[PDB]
DNA sequence: AAGACGTGGAC
DNA sequence: GTCCACGTCT
């Protein structure tokens, strides 16, 4: 009953669209960055970013061209950064490769890094009104109480049978708005916890609401890190940040220089890494960092800084003004906040 | 197949 | 505390 189940949802879509800043317009390049912003991450803390990003790169082509420090720095405190390294190299081909045009097939544009099946789905359904599906977490919430499916969310094998049920319940005369509307549906409507059943425009399509059992649906299924961290300062004020590796956890951003201490076995793993003279004094605070996936236990230890050779490898020398120029994970911005305040 | 990869906010 | 949060790449 897809023409049927279509007219109820994209009726509902026309009447309740939020009218958020990427849908001001369905250029590819808008487009595209919001859904790499919205992975992961809620609408209310893309908005804001997602205005000052394009304010700052307005066009394809000025992304391309940025400094990606300058575009780390744009995406500084959204988390998962490698979204915007991504982003930005696949931005680059675009521009080189395809004229700067996003391209409209969705084989050429899944090759681009950062592009799987949701966001290939999502640009070139809304940009350009291919045919491809958009199953995001929300469509698949949607989905999986429409269809009683009860496949673990987690498999890579049930996000292939979604797709497989929206290119059959597709309205193909309006791709865009009825994937935008699976998802809208999903943000507003059907939500994780407590789904408006009563309020839903295809409720009469809905086997989980009929079996009562809504909120049960989708089914689905970390080690800690302890971490000495040392704010260095001159007698000039100058303080030492290093670069971050381009692989692996918080790729390329700037940190306070710190190890793994692995239990809390001293301030002289720290004193060690040298390669350049530092005396350590005692640690002034304490606290932890969630990541997904691991905690940081931070402890920061500050101490005097002395000149007796160059500055290479990837530290650097930055005077205390110049600190808020360079993208900080969220930890490290922290942890300077409470040196700082110290020093009081 | 499944772990790496940030962050903040609702509950 | 938990869940959002499949999103993508490995
Ligand atoms: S009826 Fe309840 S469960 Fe079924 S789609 Fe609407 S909101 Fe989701
Ligand atoms: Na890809």
């Amino acid at each position: 009953p897809a023409r049927e189940f279509q007219r109820d949802l994209l009726d509902w879509f026309a009447r309740e669209r939020r009218d958020l800043p990427w849908r001001k317009d369905r250029d590819p390049y808008k487009v595209w960055v919001s859904e790499v912003m919205l992975q992961q991450t809620r609408v209310e803390t893309v908005i804001p970013y997602f205005e000052q990003f394009i304010d700052r790169f307005p066009t394809l082509e000025a992304l391309a061209d940025a400094d990606e420090d300058e575009v780390l720095k744009a995406w500084e405190g959204l988390g998962y950064y490698s979204r915007v390294r991504n982003l930005h190299a696949a931005v680059k081909e675009v521009k080189t490769r395809y004229g700067g045009k996003v391209p409209d097939d969705p084989d050429e544009f899944s090759r681009l890094k950062g592009v799987g099946p949701y966001t290939v789905g999502a640009v070139l359904s809304l940009a350009y009104g291919v045919p491809e599906p958009a199953v995001d977490g929300n469509v698949m919430r949607v989905l999986s109480r429409l269809f009683l499916v009860t496949d673990d969310i987690a498999k890579c094998s049930t996000r292939k049978r979604f797709e497989q049920i929206v290119r059959e319940i597709m309205a193909y005369e309006n791709p865009g708005a009825f994937n935008e509307a699976l998802i809208e549906l999903g943000a507003l409507v059907c939500t994780p916890r407590r789904p408006s059943c009563l309020l839903c425009p295809v409720q009469a399509y809905c086997q989980a609401f009929a079996e009562g059992v809504a909120e049960e649906l989708p089914v689905k299924m970390v080690k800690q890190v302890p971490l000495a961290v040392a704010v260095l300062a001159d007698d000039e004020g100058r303080v030492l940040i290093r670069k971050r590796d381009s692989t692996g956890l918080l790729a390329n951003l700037w940190e306070f220089p710190s190890c793994e201490t692995d239990g809390a076995d001293g301030k002289e793993k720290l004193e060690q890494m040298v390669g350049l003279q530092v005396e350590l004094t005692e640690p002034i605070v304490s606290f932890e960092h969630a990541f997904s996936h691991l905690v940081w236990q931070l402890t920061v230890f500050p101490g005097r800084l002395v000149h007796g050779g160059p500055v290479e490898e990837p530290y650097r020398l930055a005077p205390e003004d110049e600190l808020k120029a360079y993208a900080f994970p969220v930890s490290h911005q922290r942890v300077w906040r409470e040196y700082k305040e110290w020093a009081s």
